[PDB]
């Protein structure tokens, strides 16, 4: 339990009731106080390391002005060339940056390039219309007009989605600023409706926390243990791993629904993070909004129930992080250069792992993923249709338990970040999985 996720910890906690209060908020002071808040906790736990995050949102609106015609990919490699730069100030011998600054730039590293992305559609949008001549009605998930400075600025330093996320597009904002009615929408009861597992789920992190502290693994006397010890020890590891980020994002998505943030119509039939897929008529009268049901799917950031008891890899990685993993999915995969399924996953793959962090465990694990992914595909699609029902069963049972074993077996790896103990315990379980995943390859 330290200081620094003390501090993550209670600042997500209060979080909510700031919620509550700008819930009722009018647009515009909403706006305004919202970024101040947001700007106020960032300086209060970044301290003078704020000056990279301005730098970085001042860059983004300088390329959007500079180069509207190729605003993206300019965007793109410039905020990745200074995360370079930020997480190598220990090699210039700049002062080190708090973890909370870590994640306060992946979370504007990734608003930005969705705003980025956002700005050059809508331009090629203009640039197409006064090319045809026919101007077409609005369509959904199109910027109204080019964001100011300022505008900007209140966007980035929103304090839903600052510390922790999730990752939310910028019309998503500009739909929560400009929302009618805001005591309509109902907000404490799916607050309730998400925050009953939330301190069962902690009390399940303390546990396995205290009974199976991680640094043991890196002690060597651990290690001396029989190795059915060590296939026991390995569970409750990414056990703990698990039950810890499902405690921060269920908190997190709790605290976003307080403050109303990403709510849409069910009849929009929206995404998760990627915000409404189908049009619907805004509210006209308050009773007519408390009529319609509502739901915060689009800030939701993981299922419990589908990664916790999914089958195939896929899927279960999938439902993990469904906001990164849409943001990825559409400005990485679908512009990668590639034409291979095989390397375009690679390329998405290194791209996570490269906004995680710079560390060796990461490149380990993230490059170990796809052996299994293959090895899942080809014997899946190769014997699943030989099965009987039964057969059927058996093999659903035998793969959730193969799935979570590899979720643990490379929840190690990604955990210990350290290259020297990665290897030295992926020797000391003899490569079990690996051999498996090329045995079933």
């Amino acid at each position: 339990m330290s200081p620094e996720e003390w501090t993550y910890l209670v600042v997500l906690l209060i979080s909510i009731p700031i919620g509550f209060l700008f819930k009722k908020a009018g647009p515009g002071l909403k706006r305004w106080g919202a970024a101040a808040v947001g700007l106020g906790l960032t300086l209060f736990t970044c301290g003078p390391h704020t000056l990279h995050s301005l730098v970085t949102i001042l860059g983004t609106w300088a390329l959007i002005q500079a180069q509207p015609c190729s605003c993206h990919a300019l965007a793109l490699a410039w905020t990745f060339s200074y995360l370079l730069f930020f997480r190598a100030l220990s090699l210039l011998g700049l002062p080190t940056p708090t973890p909370f600054t870590n994640a306060v730039q992946l979370l504007l590293t990734l608003k930005l390039v969705s705003l980025a992305s956002e700005v050059q559609d809508l331009h090629l949008a203009q640039r197409k219309e006064m090319a045809s001549g026919f101007s077409k009605g609005p369509t959904l998930g199109l910027l109204p007009d080019v964001p100011s400075l300022m505008e900007t600025l209140s966007y980035s330093y929103c304090y839903v989605g600052i510390m922790t996320g999730p990752f939310f597009r910028y019309r998503t904002y500009l739909d929560w600023l400009e929302q009618p009615f805001p005591g309509a929408v109902p907000s404490l009861r799916p607050l309730l409706r998400r925050a009953w597992p939330a301190p069962l789920f902690g009390l399940l992190f303390l546990l396995s926390s205290h009974l199976f502290p991680l640094e043991a693994v890196r002690e060597d006397a651990f290690y001396a243990r029989p190795l059915p010890a060590r296939l026991f020890y390995m569970i409750p590891v990414f056990f703990a791993f698990r039950m810890r980020f499902y405690v921060a994002w269920i908190a997190a998505e709790c605290g976003c629904i307080a403050a109303g943030f990403g709510a849409y119509p069910v009849a929009a039939k929206a995404r998760a993070g990627g915000g409404p897929t189908l049009q619907c008529p805004p509210p006209s009268s308050p009773e007519k909004a408390a009529s319609l049901e509502y739901d915060y799917e689009t800030i939701r950031n993981i299922d419990c129930y589908s990664t916790d008891f999914c089958v195939r890899v896929r899927d279960g990685m999938r439902y993990w992080n469904m906001t990164v993993q849409w943001w990825l999915a559409q400005y990485i995969y679908k512009s990668a250069p590639a034409r291979s399924y095989v390397l375009r996953s690679a390329w998405t793959m290194l791209l996570s792992a490269y906004w995680h962090g710079l560390h060796p465990g990461y490149y380990l694990s993230f490059l170990t993923i796809p052996l299994c992914l293959a090895a899942e595909g080809r014997l899946e699609s190769a014997l699943r249709g030989r099965l009987s029902p039964g057969g059927q069963k058996a093999w659903d049972w035998v793969h959730w338990f193969l799935k979570m074993r590899a979720y643990d077996y490379m929840c190690m790896g990604f955990v210990l970040l350290s290259l020297a103990d990665t290897l030295r315990y992926w020797a000391s379980i003899y490569f079990c999985i690996h051999f498996l995943a090329l045995a079933a390859l």
